[PDB]
């Protein structure tokens, strides 16, 4: 009764992206799918082999998952430029933009400017997958799971030494020395120097959106950097234990936050237990019943039990 499409009786590595365009019709008038554009899937074949599941959910979250399994079942039944043969941990900004141009042709994406990755392979290896997505809403996710594809078939970054500090620590003067530092360590747009007015600890607090905000083209490279590279997340966490009890030391803060598995409120309820049970004469189980008695206050709960 159901019957594969003329065309698509070829291996689906094949396909054209007229060809996947005619799957796509296939597919919903097969299955009584919800309609969705021709120009949710500009790519070939090649490059549709590269989808995971969520990214067919991404493209199209009534049906992805359903045409995930009906190329699965496809499946079953049936390389890189001179310059990019190097470990991408090397590949300057213009191998990167010789990058995709050639991705750009070789899976029949839709035209990709090379003002959207202004970087080298060092910032490339930092983005996250929603970093390609929002760099490039077409063929992000393609992008992504090929540098994956890149990196398993081939088959260390030190900070300066007048930069050697952690970033809790950071000066308004080290905030902008350290941006001098990133755009020349990963071949950035260039960057004014008073974009992040505020020290260190201001910067931990900042979100990837507020970092996108103050630098349009480098701002998830910069917080990915931070947060991921150069110990700020836990170091972040640290600054939020140290705003919710007081009488914690950023040592006595770094061990509750590795006991919590990096749970900031586990951490902080943890110390607040800690305070209440050396100034009680009852157990700690008490101490943690006594807390959530006083909807986890610890001046209030100290004033019960003293």
């Amino acid at each position: 009764s159901i019957r594969l499409p003329a065309h698509l009786r070829l291996q689906p590595i094949y396909w054209s992206r007229d060809d996947v365009a005619q799957w796509l019709k296939w597919a919903e008038n097969e299955f009584s799918l919800r309609p969705i554009d021709s120009n949710t899937f500009e790519m070939n074949g090649k490059a549709l082999l590269l989808l995971t599941k969520e990214d067919f959910r991404y493209r199209s979250p009534h049906s992805g998952d359903e045409l995930y399994e009906l190329l699965q079942h496809i499946l079953k039944q049936r390389r890189l430029p001179a310059h990019l043969r190097l470990q991408p941990i090397y590949w300057s900004r213009d191998d990167v933009a010789q990058w995709l141009k050639w991705a750009e042709n070789e899976f029949s994406l839709r035209p990709i400017d090379s003002n959207t990755f202004e970087m080298n392979g060092k910032a490339l290896l930092l983005l996250t997958k929603e970093d390609f997505r929002y760099r490039s809403p077409h063929s992000g996710d393609v992008l992504y799971e090929l540098l994956q594809h890149i990196l398993k078939q081939r088959p260390s970054i030190r900070l300066p030494a007048h930069l050697r500090l952690q970033p809790i620590y950071w000066s308004r003067d080290d905030v902008a020395q350290w941006l001098k530092w990133a755009e020349n360590e990963f071949s950035l747009r260039p960057i004014d120097s008073n974009t992040f007015e505020m020290n260190g600890k201001a910067l931990l607090l900042l979100t990837k959106e507020d970092f996108r905000y103050r630098s349009p083209h480098s701002g998830d490279v910069l917080y990915e950097l931070l947060q991921h590279i150069l110990g700020g997340e836990l170091q972040r966490k640290i600054m939020e234990v140290e705003l919710s009890v007081h009488g914690v030391t950023h040592q006595e803060a770094q061990t509750a936050l590795g006991a919590t598995g990096g749970d900031v409120v586990s951490a902080i309820r943890n110390l607040k237990v800690d305070q209440l049970f050396h100034l009680s004469s009852r157990s700690r189980a008490d101490a943690w019943r006594i807390l959530e008695h006083y909807q986890w206050d610890l001046s209030a709960a100290s004033r019960y039990v003293l």
